[PDB]
């Protein structure tokens, strides 16, 4: 299976890494369950000697990194093998030793050195520095090793075996950069290391009690809907996908309400769940001031949130909805400002520029450029301003923006129908948001590795990443160059688990 | 670390109940020969993740097995693999070969899924090849020519990016070589008599060069290679319409003969057509009249001869009025006399009843619109592939200006499919556009199974019209979904 | 002429590959003499052979036919007397017995009895005659 | 004698070529032919071991090469041997095996395989692909590779053994590039690899019947006049040589009929061999049209070629020979515009623009820019127009054009005189013909390897390639350097056959 290139590697680079061995004792595995467990469940014989990719198989080193930065962190659990992963859905618990191997081959022209530490489970969650890693039971590689580096993931325990609860704390393998990366010979800053970790069970891990197969959480995959993104729709309205785009050089961080969606399926924001609630609003017309209720005709509180659910979010924008009403043969146009006092949405309480009484149900379907500021141009890109209810916790939905090594901000955008060439930006298509909620995949690392893909050819289209608030990155390749180069009918895949400095390849092509 | 898989016996099964076991020639069972699909390279702009190749076991993975295959109806055993990669001490990056198993199915895949099969990772920098064992995994005794036979399969993908130090040439790429051999446990089963099973049949194009053959639309001579404007993207032509399995469609026919032709009692007001034998059409078994004209966006007219009647009358036509009704075998007779004739299109000009507009050949023209009837159309075809467009061969016809009628495969070839009605196994035929004195290749093409060519242009303006005509078209292997083809034409 | 061609799959005479080159010729009218070439627009040469690919090899036939050309639309017959002196075939030489200056592309489309005879009946069985140079 | 650097080489690169043995049987030598042949030969024990190289013994990668390229075919026989090559000339038939090596060993930083495969006599000629190269028995290697690669040329036969003539088929050995070269570092793409061919008979080789040494053609070695450029004369003119020089951007393809012969000795076009009939004419005046024949008086006929043998060649020119006649003391002119209807040479007719009857001989002496196109310029490149005469076989001499890598064609020109600095170009020296002619020396390769070298010093000036319809190509250094920068002392030496990808060292010096 594996070919070290040492036949033709010249003498460049070191073969087997020479290191002192781990100053840890042998750990007991399944002996201890036999006893309690009410059943000790073998897996399958070929599973337990293929070191296969884990779930969390990819890592990236970048004369970028800076030593400290967290190439991989790894919690022993069954989730570290995608067999195990999948055979975890049907049990409740387990015991047991893992086997890691880590993968470097750089050029022999790149010199650096990793370290991978064991931490005890109990100590807890605390910002190590290269220094205090060296105090836990480690190992250091150069990374143009050959042969991967084996590092033994020992079951430390305190009880007899596990279950699967969020009560479990296992030990860790934390992999951190132990000396800045640094390429010699006609650097290629395009280089950087690209690492891959594999995994195998010891003979002495085993599942415990058999379960029905897919009720607990803690071990559902996460996944995306294998949907071509054309037939989706926008979260900030029920428009169609036309294309992803990029924020203007100008544009940073973001605060969108609807189409707000954590990778675990909490909703956030003002974010419902259809399109059906999308962009819209209900209340009763005072002729001067609309109360606000909820879609479904419930009250809204100023303590639930920004404004009601599905309330639009279109900030730099003059937005005039279409109004209908039930029983009442009619279709008017509300027409509204952002601006004005009485636009207090926190509050359930809006102006009428004209709208007689009753309770109608609209629907935004057509934007105009901000009239009160100064007659100025249409930014989609701010939310408008909810009342700032002092005597309420205008609970607002955090801002996002990108954390990688030159990464910016993926957007989903539909043409929107006004006064001009319009389109709105969206963070995630409506269905996919729909998809999380219902699959509440826990999501384990700081970031998915996303590869988008053409499916009829299979062809990688582009490499992106999801984080845990919902959002896509990429790292553009010119300042002409992105996203708004790629055809729509791909589908996002999900490729693994990465560190939140994973460095992705430019997307587009620079000319 | 080993091959996550249990050896496969060879013919040890077929013993008991085949009725022969023939042995091979001992020069062929170990001698290493290149695969059809034999070559790949890898340039640092591949992402892991990127298909390399793709093998499925069988007889056709060797020329001298493939030969053979033509003589027995059965097979069974193992080959053997090698992979060879060209590299320096100075790059760096890692492959993956997984063994796929039959009846899994063709959806694509990710490394990390990759290495959920049996699998090999070789770094670039191995000098000795890498052999790897395609294992004959059975669910029968041994194999019939089928194309229902699953084999085992060989997909190999970038593992790691390609990374080359040095002063780095961006030019630098690392080749790769694949050869296969049978081992001793293959041996083939049934003395058969040669070449008289179909499913043994080799795929082949005539070896004549392009420029000496003619279009299947019109009885012209092909004069030059050409693409669809960026406008046109479905067309549906419905002569020069054939199956690679050598089915004819449409009112495709097989000769010249037939092509753009016509025969029909004149009323003196409405012609009723017949078949060229004069024997008598039907609404039913197609469209129109095998060797019917197909020219669309065209205000086409022929010349009429007849039998017994020193004649030759010009007869005009407008594919838009609704006494054209050539489904039903009735059309216009705009200033005809009565009788029987036999019309040859030879000048088009542009459609009147537009608006007297612009000629469009790309088109097709209105076939009765017969609900009563099955108005059996050949189906529209579209190019299926990421970037790939449609090939034609064009050859210019006379009339009021330039007249270049595209087609989609030159009669000759036509009249070849049929004659030797070859199985398509695979999804297309890579062909190789090569010139015929030199020897050497033009261009790398895509033949796909309804009966037409496809290509990758290289720039907007560069393309199959940049080559020479003296080129023939040879067939080089059955490709998979995930081969790309190489750019033609002379970008600069 | 036409229709020639031994088993190792060599073409003899006039013979062409493709029907696309059958009964067909290409020249240039002087509306007088027709000057051929080849159908690809390419001169003819009388050493090259006795006459261009694909030219009709209709022997005791008073044949005609259907010539054509690019950029124009036109349809016209072409009588042809395989007797005359004028018919030099072989040296990419004929008649014009009532056509336009220019160059079109023809095809036999009609025959007849041969006229110079004595208006007597047709013999397909007979080869024209190809300029005797 | 053989010294690889392994060494200081580090390991950078294989010294050993690992591969699968030849998938042929041994064949037998002499054996077979000690009863039949009348002698058998035995050979100095001396060349029996030593690997020389072979006549064919160059050849060239380059990154311009593309996979299928032969870089030498090779065909068994004494002739692959500069020894044994000298003693067939003395001997009349031969048996046996030799022994080849090829000698690779380029920069660690360049990657490529070849691919050398033995063909069967008796297979014929055919355009192989790589992967039909696959088919016969062969042996692939890397560039890199230190030590050479010995292959046996065995001595497959249908007969006992084998005769001087065309009526044999030897085995051949076909040596084509398998993977694209590159190098890799800080390409300098002056960069290629100089591969070396060396052979040495087997012990089984021996040859058979003791002959006249030289009478037999096919052992007749290719050979160059040993003489400085400049003592020879130009052959479109009786000019003796002034420089060497290249057709300008525009100008690619030629078709002089004066002075082209093939390396094997044909004359073709109206190439005379002597000097004596060199832009000469013959004919009889009819006061109005001069009715030709050659000078030796005989008649011309337009079956035999374009025009009388020696006739000149000069295009674009308003060309005015000088006349002169036997028994009449006298001298005219004849001024010759090469364009009227009256101007067809091809059947022996042309004008008389002043000339009285008679019969004369006149020698190219005068030109001047073409009056009948336009009074323009004056193109020497051209040749002038034979009179079309359909009724008989034009029977031209072929066009040339350079088929190496970026090479052009190289012309010996010598001033001539006229209205301004006219300077006629021409393909061949007349005595190199005139040499060609006696030696008809068989032509072995796709092409011969010259070069150009100062007698007196022995310094390499140039690197030419000699094709075998008789024209030379370089590769001019920049655009405005070229062999016109090149004194004419020197003399061409043969080096080499090759293949005709062999590429060049661009010539002079660029700045």
């Amino acid at each position: 299976s594996s070919v070290d290139g040492a036949s033709g590697a010249g003498q460049l680079v070191p073969e087997v890494n020479a290191s002192d061995p781990l100053a840890m004792d042998p750990v007991a595995g399944s002996s201890t369950a036999v006893a309690t467990a009410g059943q000790v469940n073998p897996i399958d014989p070929w599973i337990i000697n293929n070191f296969v990719q884990a779930p969390q198989g990819e890592f990236t080193i970048s004369p970028n990194n800076t030593p400290g930065d967290v190439l991989f962190d790894l919690s022993l659990g069954p989730h570290l093998n995608p067999f195990l992963l999948h055979l975890s859905q049907m049990y409740n618990g387990w015991v047991g030793n893992m086997r890691v191997r880590i993968m470097l081959a750089g050029n022999a022209f790149t010199a650096g050195k990793i370290i991978v530490s064991c931490i005890p489970p109990g100590f807890g969650s605390h910002n190590l520095t290269i220094a205090q890693a060296t105090l836990f039971p480690h190992v250091i590689a150069d990374v143009r090793t050959l042969d991967p580096i084996e590092v033994p993931l020992e079951d430390v325990r305190n009880v007899l075996f596990h279950n699967n609860d969020r009560n479990q704390q296992t030990m860790r393998l934390v992999c951190m950069l132990y000396t800045p990366l640094r390429t010699g010979g006609g650097t290629g800053d395009s280089f950087v290391v690209a690492g891959r970790v594999m995994t195998c069970p010891s003979p002495d891990f085993n599942f415990l009690f058999l379960v029905p197969p897919t009720v607990e959480q803690k071990t559902r995959p996460f996944t995306l809907p294998n949907l071509p993104l054309s037939s989706l729709s926008n979260s900030r309205a029920p428009l169609p996908i036309s294309s992803m785009g990029i924020s203007p050089d100008n544009v940073q961080s973001v605060q969108f309400q609807n189409g707000r969606c954590t990778l675990d399926g909490r909703l956030v924001g003002t974010t419902p769940v259809s399109l059906s609630h999308v962009a819209k609003i209900r209340g009763t017309s005072n002729g001067t001031v609309i109360n606000l209720t909820e879609l479904d005709g419930t009250p809204f509180h100023p303590f639930e949130g920004p404004a009601p659910i599905g309330f639009p979010d279109l900030g730099g924008c003059d937005w005039h909805i279409n109004m209908t009403q039930f029983g009442h043969s009619s279709q008017t146009q509300y027409d509204v400002d952002t601006t004005p006092d009485t636009f207090v949405p926190h509050l359930g309480s809006i102006q009428a520029n004209g709208i007689g009484s009753g309770n109608y149900v609209g629907v935004l379907s057509w934007i105009s450029p901000p009239s009160h500021p100064s007659g100025s141009q249409v930014d989609l890109w701010k939310i408008p301003n909810y009342g700032s209810s002092i005597t309420e916790a205008t609970h607002l939905a955090p801002s996002v923006y990108p954390p990688g090594f030159g990464e910016v901000l993926v957007f989903f955008m539909s043409k929107m129908p006004g006064p001009g060439a319009y389109n709105l930006p969206c963070l995630l298509p409506q269905e996919y948001i729909s998809h999380l909620a219902s699959e509440q995949a826990p999501t384990v690392g700081e970031a998915a590795l996303l590869h988008y893909v053409d499916p009829d050819t299979g062809r990688n289209l582009g490499e992106f990443k999801a984080y845990p608030d919902g959002f896509l990155t990429c790292v553009p390749n010119g300042a002409s160059s992105g996203p708004q180069q790629l055809p729509i009918n791909g589908v996002f895949v999900f490729v693994s688990w990465v560190s939140r400095f994973y460095q992705l390849k430019p997307v587009g092509t620079a000319s």
